[PDB]
């Protein structure tokens, strides 16, 4: 009734050390705090709107989604996308100096979950290419679930 | 306090229309009946532990995971794996009867949902290969999501 909105916040983030898919999509659900985060090799509008299909598929449909003005997120195609799911779109304040905090802050975390579970199983440079799925959720698990 | 024990319940079941990745493995969290799909071109050991790394990521770590005998399950380097974890194993009573309906139930929504939404996008036979993602994570939501 009173609780919070269902806003999400989506950025990208690259991390060379999941090469070659090093783009990490990470959605934080600003009313729960949870954090949604897949790979991809590269910043396309097509994989914004395969990361938001997993996030719905996790945390439901949200009301709306802020995000930047990268123009994976503002495409013709994206914007459809958004649309037919029936989900509103906004990029915040032109110049807003960035009303993403809460993403930009889920990005260095995750970003330094992965270096220390990395380094922990010996990996300190890129990690092998087939354990990076499992590395990936397990940086997600930790983060979310207490 | 005395809410439901975190029991879920796994399993595999072959979909022709997600063929080449046509096995899906299924997890039911018993206590809050949700469902977590993932895809896998083999059925093997490490199929399942694929499935539930991304499973914990989604849902938390469980007390326990109930299967069936396939030998995905069993094998050793499963065993291992939940042992990592520090998650229990049972694959219940030996001719059970089936000690998990849960999980065969959600397999038979989880089919028909595939069926009715790749059918209203137009494929009437295997979805094509770049769509089955989106479609497998739209009947996600569409499960567990009201
Ligand atoms: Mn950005
Ligand atoms: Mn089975």
């Amino acid at each position: 009734g009173l609780g919070p909105l269902q806003i999400w916040q989506t950025d990208f983030t690259l991390e060379p050390r999941m090469a070659p898919r090093s783009w990490l999509a990470v959605t934080v659900d600003t009313a729960s705090s949870a954090i949604v985060v897949t790979q991809h090799g590269r910043v396309t509008s097509v994989a914004a709107q395969h990361h938001w299909a997993t996030a719905i598929a996790v945390l439901g449909r949200p009301k709306a989604i802020k995000t930047d003005n990268g123009s994976c997120f503002t495409s013709k195609s994206t914007r459809e996308w958004l649309a037919r799911w029936g989900i509103a779109h906004t990029t915040g304040i032109p110049g807003n100096s960035q009303g993403q905090a809460m993403v930009e802050r889920a990005n260095r975390l995750l970003k330094d979950k992965i270096r220390v579970l990395a380094e922990g199983d010996g990996f300190m440079k890129r990690i092998p290419t087939s354990k990076q799925g499992e590395l990936l959720a397990k940086a997600m698990y930790a983060l979310n679930h207490f």
